[PDB]
């Protein structure tokens, strides 16, 4: 019964209610893989279909991220224009974060439409090269074998920072940063994963994965208009135009 504990409970509950697939289920899907037939049935495809499914998916992704925020104890006590600033450099952060659960270090091969799959499943998309940095970026949260607590508190804390450029009521940030700090420390603690914190990415490499993929994503989208299920019009606002 410390307000802290309750936190915890309700990021992992916000977490579980948005994270479109349980662990055990992408678990249990490790055996099933792609066979030779069906990767180049995906290899086949038009660049600009394989553009259309995963921006489909990445938009479903984002909307995720978006209810897990706001449901957090605090978000949507924010104002409007920090809770856009908040998910606008947060949002995709979270997303590539969340991947990690769908990669298999074994074989390095991502939950992809029912099946697992190897980077080569992708490569009419043409973006081998962040593609590969996707991959990596998974591979190294993979080895951490991070648990569902470990990305409910973490991911809270990616969107959850106060150094964000454009607040306007910078100390109301810092108070739900401070809180949800204190819960992840307290849960490492109690799991005796203190072991995780020198193993995280640096906040440099998130950043600059993060810029170019929403970057290649937007070139993508100015040659190949998406129609998009838009939820929330005052984040789509900054991201479409
Ligand atoms: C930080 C953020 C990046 C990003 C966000 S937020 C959203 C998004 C999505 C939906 C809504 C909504 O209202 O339903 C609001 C926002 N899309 N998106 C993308 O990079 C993106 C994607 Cl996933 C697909 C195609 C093109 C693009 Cl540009």
């Amino acid at each position: 019964l410390t307000e802290i504990e309750h936190l915890v409970q309700s990021v992992c509950k916000s977490y579980r209610e948005t994270c479109q697939l349980r662990l055990e289920d992408l678990l249990r899907q490790r055996s099933n893989i792609f066979s030779r037939e069906e990767v180049t049935g995906y290899q086949r495809k038009s660049m600009w279909e394989m553009w259309e499914r995963c921006a489909h998916h990445l938009t479903e992704a984002i909307q995720y991220v978006v209810e897990f925020a706001k449901r957090l104890s605090g978000f949507m006590e924010l104002c409007q224009n920090d809770q856009i600033v908040l998910l606008k450099a947060g949002a995709m952060e979270v997303v590539l974060v969340r991947m990690c659960r769908a990669y298999n270090a074994d074989n390095r091969t991502v939950f992809f439409e029912g099946k697992y799959g190897g980077m080569e499943l992708f490569r009419a998309l043409g973006c081998s090269e962040l593609i590969s940095s996707i991959f990596d970026f998974s591979h190294s949260l993979s080895a951490l074998h991070f648990s569902e607590d470990e990305i409910a508190l973490y991911t809270a804390l990616v969107l959850i920072n106060a150094h964000r450029p454009g607040l306007q009521e910078k100390r109301k940030v810092e108070q739900l940063q401070y809180n949800l700090e204190l819960a992840f420390h307290h849960h490492l603690h109690k799991t005796h994963r203190q072991s995780i914190l020198a193993k995280l990415p640096p906040k440099g490499k998130l950043r600059s994965l993060c810029s170019q993929h929403v970057e290649r994503l937007q070139i993508f989208q100015h040659l190949h208009p998406i129609v998009v299920q838009a939820a929330f019009p005052p984040l789509y606002k900054e991201l479409f135009s």
